[PDB]
C-alpha cells in the first residue's frame, strides 16, 4: 500500500481568516489571545481536511503567522540586538521582525523564496549570534505536533533543514566579513534537540526542507550535507526525509549520495527526468519521495502520467519505499476551488486548488497500490481531454501569428542613433529630461469612487472622476515643470490583471488567493489557452491625459514577463510561448497607442528577475533571450521617432539584457548602494534614468541630495545620456509628501541644465 503525502497546506484560511485576524491583532482591535485561538482552529481546521481526504503523511510545523522561515529564526535565536530591547513578548518580536517596530526600526529583508511568487524574511547573522532553543516561547513545532496529537492527527513536521537555512541567510549590517554557513557547526546542536524533542513528543518522521540542492552550490557547501546530517541523524531522533522542489539536483547529486537519511523527496512536476538517476543513489531502506501533484499551479492533475512516473520510481526502488507527494508545499496554491462561484463550469472543470490536489494524491497512491479507482481515473481523463480539445485552449489565428516571430519583427525600423536624430527635432527635450514612472499617490476620494462605481454612480460618472484625476496629476506635473508627463494611472486597480481582463485566453476566480508575504495575499488571473488582444485596453485613458496637455504624455503598459510570472501559467505549453503570444497581444496595443498620438510608451517589466531559471546554462540563457525577444515583439514595429520606455523594479539586474531591449529610455532603481554599475552602459547609446530617490520611504530629499548624487553618476555617465526619475510610481506616498519631493527633483535638474 502506497502512502500519499503533502508537503505542507497553505494556512491563510478558505475566507482569509488568517488575513483578518492578525491584521486586527496587528491594528490593536483583537488580543493577542483571540489571536493564537484562531490560528489553533485554522490548523485543526486543515489537518482534519487532510485526514478526512484520506492523506497520510499530513504536515505540521507548516502554519505560520508571518512566515516559517522567520519562524525558525525566532526558534534558533538568530534575532538581532535591535529587536529585543523593548520588553516585546516572543510573538510580538516576531511581528517587529516581520513588518518593523514603531513607537513614539526597519524590518528585516523580504526576499523571493526561489522562483515561486512567495517572500521569506530573510535570515541575518552576526559574530554575536548564539544559536539557541528559545523555549519560554513555546516550541512552536512541538507544540503544534502535541496538538494534531490530541485531535487524533499524526504529523510529519516540517522544518527548514541547517545548510538551506544558512546558505539563504545574509550577515548583518556590523559583520559583513561573516560568511553564513561557517556558522554551522554552532546550529547543529540547536537541531539535534529540536529533533529529540520532536522524537520525545512522538513524531517518528520529519521532512527536513533542503531546497537549496536545486541551486549551483560551490563544492565547499555540497560537502556540508554530509557535515550536517552524519551530526543529526541517530536513534533518539525521528527519521528524516530530506526533501527538495523546484528543480534539478542531478548536479549536486554527489554532496547527498551517501547520507544517513531515512529518505528523499523530489520534484518530478518540474523536472521528471531526473527521476533514474536521483533514484539510484538511494541505499536500501531508503524512501523516495514522488512529487507528481504541483504545489505551485492550479491544473488538474492528469493521472495518468502522474501514476507512470510514480509507477516508474515503483520499478526502481520498491513499492513498499514509493510515497505519492505534492511536488512542493501546497502553500504556493489557493485553498478551495469549491469556492468559485462565477467561473465557467468548463473551465472550472481543468482546475484543483490545494484541497483538491489533497484527493487527488490519494486517488494516485491507490492507483499504483492497485486499489480499483477506475471511475475517478475515467473522469480525470476525460478532463483531461476536454480541455486539450477545447477551441478555448488552441487558436488558430494566434497560432499562425506566432509563426511570424523573427528577429525582425523584433528590430526597431532604425537602430538609436538615427531614431534620437528623429526624437529631439520632435519633442526637443532638454538636458536632465524629468519624468515620473507612473502611478500617483491614490485620492481617497477615487478610491471611494472606484468602490461606489462597483452600481452606485453610473460609468460616466466613472469616466468624469477618473477623468478628473488624471487632470489633476498633469496639471500638477505642468506646475512643477516636469518634461516627460505620466497620467496616474487612478482606473487601474492591478498592474496585471487590469490587462488580463482584457485578453483573450485568461480566466479570473474570486477567491483564488495566495500568500505573496505577511497578511498580503494576490490572486492571480489564470491562463487558460491562447492569449489574444481583442481592442484597445488602455488608449481612452491615454488620449484623454495627452489631450490636456501639450507635454508628451507616457502611455503605460506591463510587460509580457510581467503579465506571464504573476498569472498561474498554462501548463501544456512552455512559458516561451505564452510571453510571445503576449507580446503580440501587446504589440497590437502599442499600435492602437502610437495610432492615436500617444507616441511616448512605457512597458513595466518588474517580474524579469523572477522567472530567471534557478541554475546557469541553457534553459538559463534561452529565458534571458526569450523575455527580451517578447518585450522587442511588443514596442519594434513603431515609428523610429516614437520613444519607447522600460521601467526596471531590479536594480543590478543584468546590463547585456538591458542592452538588449534596444529601449529608447531604461529608468531603474537605484537610490540603493556601487559606482561600477552606472560604469557598464557609457559606451552603450541608449538613455538612461538612475532613479534618484526610494519610493518605498516617505522622506523628502533635498536639492542638494539629488544634486549630489547627479555628480556622483557623471563622474562615470555622460550628462547628454542622463534622465532623472524617482525610483517607481508613487502610488502609495502621500500628495504633500509628493508636491515637495518632485519640486525638488525638478529644480535640481534645471540647476544641472544651466549649469
Ligand atoms: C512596479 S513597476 C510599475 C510602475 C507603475 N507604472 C507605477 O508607476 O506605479
Ligand atoms: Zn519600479
Amino acid at each position: 500500500m502506497v502512502q500519499s503525502s503533502v508537503l505542507g497546506f497553505p494556512r491563510i484560511g478558505g475566507q482569509r481568516e488568517l488575513k483578518k485576524i492578525t491584521e486586527a491583532y496587528w491594528s490593536g482591535k483583537a488580543t493577542v489571545e483571540e489571536l493564537l485561538a484562531k490560528g489553533k482552529e485554522l490548523r485543526e481546521h486543515n489537518w482534519k481536511l487532510q485526514q478526512k481526504a484520506g492523506v497520510d503523511i499530513i504536515p505540521s510545523n507548516d502554519f505560520s503567522y508571518y512566515d516559517q522561515v522567520l519562524d525558525l529564526s525566532l526558534l534558533f535565536n538568530a534575532i538581532p540586538e535591535r529587536y529585543t530591547k523593548f520588553d516585546l513578548a516572543p510573538i510580538d518580536v516576531l511581528f517587529a521582525m516581520g513588518r518593523g517596530l514603531q513607537a513614539a526600526v526597519t524590518a528585516l529583508e523580504m526576499v523571493k523564496w526561489f522562483d515561486s511568487n512567495y517572500h521569506y524574511v530573510r535570515p541575518t547573522f552576526s559574530h554575536s549570534t548564539e544559536f539557541k532553543l528559545n523555549t519560554a516561547a513555546g516550541i512552536k513545532p512541538v507544540d503544534e505536533f502535541n496538538e494534531a496529537k490530541a485531535l487524533g492527527v499524526q504529523t510529519r513536521p516540517v522544518i527548514l533543514g541547517p545548510v538551506s537555512y544558512l546558505y539563504l541567510g545574509k550577515a548583518d549590517k556590523d559583520s559583513l566579513d561573516l560568511e553564513p554557513i561557517s556558522l554551522l557547526p554552532k546550529i547543529l546542536p540547536v537541531y539535534k534537540e529540536l529533533l529529540q524533542k520532536l522524537k520525545e513528543a512522538g513524531a517518528e518522521q520529519v521532512q527536513i526542507d533542503e531546497p537549496v540542492l536545486v541551486l549551483d552550490l560551490p563544492e565547499a557547501v555540497q560537502s556540508k550535507f554530509k557535515e550536517a546530517y552524519d551530526a543529526l541523524v541517530g536513534a533518539d531522533v525521528p527519521e528524516l526525509i530530506l526533501t527538495t522542489y523546484f528543480g534539478d539536483v542531478r548536479p549536486n547529486l554527489k554532496a547527498i549520495e551517501n547520507l544517513p537519511v531515512a529518505g528523499f523527496h523530489f520534484d518530478f512536476v518540474r523536472v521528471p527526468e531526473q527521476l533514474d538517476e536521483v533514484a539510484s543513489i538511494l541505499k536500501d531502506g531508503q524512501t523516495l519521495s514522488a512529487g507528481v501533484v504541483d504545489g505551485r499551479n492550479i491544473w488538474k492533475t492528469d493521472f495518468a502520467k502522474a501514476s507512470a512516473v510514480v509507477q516508474k520510481a515503483i520499478e526502481k526502488v520498491g513499492k513498499d519505499k514509493v510515497v505519492v507527494a505534492t511536488s512542493s508545499s501546497l502553500l504556493h496554491t489557493p485553498v478551495d476551488l469549491e469556492s468559485e462561484t462565477k467561473l465557467d463550469a468548463v473551465i472550472k472543470d481543468w482546475f484543483s486548488f490545494a484541497t483538491q490536489k489533497l484527493d487527488e494524491v490519494v486517488v494516485i497512491a491507490k492507483n499504483v497500490s492497485g486499489e480499483d479507482v477506475s471511475k475517478q481515473l475515467e473522469a480525470n481523463a476525460a478532463s483531461i481531454k476536454a480541455r486539450s480539445e477545447s477551441s478555448i485552449t488552441n487558436d488558430p489565428k494566434v497560432q499562425e501569428r506566432l509563426t511570424t516571430i523573427n528577429e525582425a519583427l523584433a528590430t526597431r525600423k532604425a537602430a538609436f542613433p538615427e531614431r534620437l536624430t528623429e526624437q529631439k527635432a520632435k519633442y526637443n527635450l532638454p538636458l536632465f529630461p524629468t519624468t515620473t514612472i507612473g502611478s500617483f499617490p491614490q485620492t481617497k476620494d477615487i478610491r471611494i469612487n472606484r468602490n461606489k462605481f462597483a452600481g452606485q454612480i453610473t460609468a460616466e460618472e466613472y469616466e468624469a472622476f477618473i477623468n478628473k484625476e488624471i487632470e489633476t496629476v498633469v496639471r500638477f506635473q505642468e506646475e512643477i515643470g516636469l518634461d516627460v508627463l505620466v497620467h496616474g494611472e487612478p482606473e487601474r486597480n492591478d498592474m496585471v490583471q487590469y490587462f488580463g481582463e482584457q485578453l483573450n485566453g485568461f480566466a479570473f476566480t474570486t477567491n483564488g488567493w495566495v500568500q505573496s508575504y505577511g497578511s498580503r495575499y494576490v490572486r492571480p488571473p489564470i491562463i487558460v489557452g491562447d492569449v489574444s488582444r481583442p481592442k484597445a485596453m488602455t488608449v481612452k485613458e491615454s488620449v484623454y491625459a495627452q489631450s490636456i496637455t501639450s507635454k508628451p504624455m507616457k502611455g503605460m503598459l506591463t510587460g509580457p514577463v510581467t503579465i506571464l510570472r504573476w498569472s498561474f501559467p498554462r501548463d501544456d505549453v512552455s512559458g516561451k510561448i505564452q510571453a510571445l503570444q503576449l507580446g503580440l497581444a501587446l504589440r497590437d496595443e502599442v499600435n492602437d497607442l502610437e495610432g492615436a498620438g500617444i507616441t511616448v510608451i512605457q512597458v513595466d517589466e518588474p517580474a524579469i528577475r523572477e522567472g530567471l531559471p534557478l541554475r546557469a546554462g541553457k534553459e538559463r540563457s534561452d529565458y534571458l533571450n526569450w523575455a527580451a525577444q517578447s518585450f522587442r515583439v511588443a514596442t519594434s514595429g513603431v515609428e523610429n521617432s516614437t520613444q519607447i520606455h522600460s521601467h526596471f523594479c531590479y536594480s543590478d539586474l543584468d546590463p547585456n539584457h538591458i542592452k538588449a531591449l534596444d529601449a529608447d529610455v531604461v529608468s531603474i532603481e537605484f537610490s540603493k548602494k556601487d559606482p561600477n554599475y552606472i560604469q557598464e552602459f557609457s559606451e552603450y547609446p541608449n538613455h538612461i534614468g538612475l532613479g534618484l530617490f526610494d519610493i518605498h520611504s516617505p522622506r523628502i530629499p533635498s536639492k542638494q541630495e539629488f544634486v549630489s548624487r547627479i555628480e556622483e553618476i557623471l563622474k562615470v555617465y555622460p550628462a547628454s545620456k542622463f534622465w532623472v526619475n524617482p525610483d517607481c510610481g508613487l502610488k502609495t506616498r502621500g500628495w504633500p509628501e509628493v508636491k515637495e519631493s518632485l519640486t525638488n527633483m525638478v529644480e535640481a535638474a534645471k540647476e544641472f541644465r544651466a549649469k
